């Protein structure tokens, strides 16, 4: 559920990082492209981002219609203060 994924999100973001390469080229587009940076530091919002594409990549395949939906999903979610 919501909580859960947020927290796995976080988690990851600070443990993981951007240490798997597929979500870091997917996050370097985002950032520049569909993710403002202006509330967190460039690091801090990469490693979170890569951190959603870690999480969906665990459930779905890389650039696979639901990989889609679950990546747009978290970096949509007005509550992610780093993405918004
Ligand atoms: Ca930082």
């Amino acid at each position: 559920d919501d909580s859960t994924t947020k927290e796995l999100i976080k988690k990851l973001a600070e443990i993981n990082k951007c240490e798997n390469e597929i979500s870091a080229k997917y996050c370097d587009h985002m950032i520049h492209e569909e993710i403002p940076l202006k509330t967190c530091t460039k690091e801090k919002t990469r490693n979170l981002c890569c951190a959603v594409s870690d999480y969906c990549m665990s459930y779905f395949t890389y650039d696979s219609e639901e990989y889609y939906d679950c990546t747009k999903r978290e970096f949509d979610d007005p509550s992610y203060t780093c993405f918004r």
